[PDB]
């Protein structure tokens, strides 16, 4: 049942991919929550939700990346159920800006896990693989979204409605 | 509690809708998975690994539309869990099409029901999105993964591999 | 006789470097072989000429970038005799694709040595500069392969000339 | 005070950024006097003095690019004065190359400290952002000056003030 | 050792104009620090950040210039320790805009002492050089900076992160 | 066992053919060690090895010529070691044009055997097929290397390191 393809790749690692596509897979849902949560006529953030469709579609991206690699090195897929979001309702454009962050963090620690497999199992192309395709996006990301945080925060958000219109038109738009 | 937009848009519409939301993101990760077995270096199909990736995000595209239609009447999204399909192994481009088919009959059956719900409950706003957006759609899914299975059937698959691959070649590509 | 541009550059790496020179120049070789085989009167099979040939050429280049490396590092070059392939007469489109998945699986055992080799010597210039240009190439190669292989079983190969002749028309072509 | 961005980023590595900042800075510097020393009048080689200024700017770039890794980890960047070159006359095209060959190597050999210890740290970011962005650039580098420096010697510099006017033409013009 | 070149070129002035390059020099790095603080993720102001970076890579010109300068005249530069700068950190957008409006009042101080002792050393070609490239350059940054400091404090800064937020998209965006 | 396409084909050129292909193939492999000779960074001559790898590939198409001619006649190809070149430093530049002066009258007398045994077996195709791709193009080259060296003789070279800087520059430039 060997794949004839498969060289160097452990299956502590084969595990390990399985499991972080499905964490790139509920990080895209998180994301599409938020952006629906962004677009209700209550918040109407049109920016926000913009804001957080393109993430949602990003991880979905980075998780067909990881099923392409994962046949590449001759690895098997077993995919699991997408766990739904924490969270029905995300209170403010700081708040869900905060639990991106958090997530996007929790994201970046399971990478690093997986990089640090890599390399005890002596797997150089799947250090190189996380290295150059997921740890500097994460490095960005976070970034990113720290920065948004910041700026919310010093802007008096989320008590002033204001800020997050504001922050939405020229920071997000 | 009552959104300032919603008018004439029943309890029970709502909570079809996100049902029918459920099932649109699970169709999409069904397809996803199926687009990924052809991937597969002992399985080895592109065109249909690319078919069912194509199918893949335009099931995803469907669900975003309904969360779209969920805020637009004053409901609110509720996301489940997306459940992993009933497969990890496809075992033939036959058999992936007939549970395309399957799948697809399934949701159509769902929207059928949607629709004599809006109608039961004199909503012809959700009447009239279900005929213009999905009703169509469905049946030319299925006219067409019924016009797949025929001719993947008629060339003499799963026994002929020569089948397959020249289906891929001709048909998917 | 130390180079003045030499820095971190281990006695061991230099000599790893001159045999995966070789290595590559015997590999082109190999496919130069084969491209030829195909072009025979008796098997005629134009496009497994073309991708075989190519192949050739792209190994060539891979044994110049090592060749460079080589002088960037300071290391000295030391050719050795090219090996003449271990076949004249290469069977069929199958039995090639299956002895050059052979050989590309070896060529990446080499150079996840070398890797090794570099990080034990602690120069990760050395292992950048594999990861970057040579392990990622391997990878695709062999799965390319391997997908190449599973269709040609999959089609009647080698028992069917026409498995072949449609594969070389429709998959090289 | 932990930066909220803050990941799998450690103080000795922080610390270790700060101060190659300063080097690159200090590079920097160095570079720009080499240029204005062969614009000098009695010195008068405008194609040394362009190619040390590009250095010089590049040398800041480099510096500039650090401190923007140091904010996306969320590190805190602390100046230091920038030294004063060791010379303020270069004698020659071909000393001033071989002090260029000199510095090189020397910021080479802080870069692979610094990888070393982004690896006993187990910050793969870290080390993928200098193999990446310094570790090729400097053996480019290197490279570059040592063929520089080969061609003035055995073309009989410094002694031939007709070998550095001709090397300045045809070389670095 | 009088240069070939050299005419109505007073020591005095040839020891100014190198304290004229070092305090460009130091300014160009006040700058740089300047800019950095603000592309910290809890400062997060990128067109306060954009703003100083643009004056930093000015003032190296600047230097610049009077490194050409000095050569024309047939001077010698030399150049001193280019100290750190007076801060790490810059507190908010309104003070960092006050200590650059200090700094560019120190740097035309200086600039017209020069041209004062160009004039006293009966120097028309400096005062000339001094009048056309640098007074008015500073006069200009100097009603500037001050235009942005007042502008900062009616807005409300720093006590006010809206006013900076928007200052920083309206202003210096 | 005899090819349906062979006709005139005498065994002997099948032979000589088959030795002409090695030749070339040994050529080549001489020409890239001299190229990358030159890319040393003791040697530094960039066009000497331009103009080297340029001769490598042009000798391996003049093998792969061959290989499609015994081919088209019906011959079988058998392959043979790559000897490795006579030298792993070529000297000087100088040095390496008189080894390819020799190598070229090497092959050059080696064609003119293979047409006299063409015209001796009465085959003209093949006397056409040497005469019209390779007796012209071996007369050309040896023309050429004797300019070289020619020129590089009266410039001083080897002695001058000045003329093969100069040579590489204006000849080989
Ligand atoms: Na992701
Ligand atoms: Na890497
Ligand atoms: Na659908
Ligand atoms: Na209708
Ligand atoms: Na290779
Ligand atoms: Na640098
Ligand atoms: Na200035
Ligand atoms: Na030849
Ligand atoms: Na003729």
């Amino acid at each position: 049942s060997t794949s004839q393809v498969r060289q160097n790749y452990h299956q502590d690692s084969e595990a390990a991919i399985n499991r972080q596509i499905n964490l790139e897979l509920y990080a895209s849902y998180v994301y599409l929550s938020m952006s629906y949560y962004f677009d209700r006529d209550d918040v109407a953030l049109k920016n926000f939700a913009k804001y957080f469709l393109h993430q949602s579609h990003e991880e979905r991206e980075h998780a067909e990346k990881l099923m392409k690699l994962q046949n590449q090195r001759g690895g098997r897929i077993f995919l699991q159920d997408i766990q739904k979001p924490d969270c029905d309702d995300w209170e403010s454009g700081l708040n869900a800006m905060e639990c991106a962050l958090h997530l996007e963090k929790n994201v970046n620690q399971s990478l690093l896990e997986l990089h640090k497999l890599a390399t005890d199992k002596n797997d150089p192309h799947l250090c190189d693989f996380i290295e150059t395709h997921y740890l500097n996006e994460q490095v960005k990301a976070i970034k990113e979204l720290g920065d948004h945080v910041t700026n919310l925060r010093k802007m008096g958000a989320p008590e002033s409605g204001l800020a997050e219109y504001l922050f939405d038109k020229h920071t997000l738009g």
